[PDB]
């Protein structure tokens, strides 16, 4: 659930990037991209870590 909300604060900061013509479509979805993929790698880690100290 942390690692949504934070991704879901994050997409708002590319976006905003976007409205004032920093970052181009392209750019922005590579970012996006990236964001998501990080953050799963991160649920990934989670998951397995939890199941490592509280259920082995």
């Amino acid at each position: 659930k942390q690692y949504l909300e934070e991704a879901d604060r994050k997409l708002l900061q590319i976006e905003q990037a976007y409205e004032m013509g920093f970052l181009t479509d392209r750019e922005r979805y590579d970012q996006i991209l990236q964001l998501w993929t990080e953050t799963t790698e991160k649920v990934t880690q989670a998951v397995f870590k939890n199941f490592e100290e509280n259920y082995p």
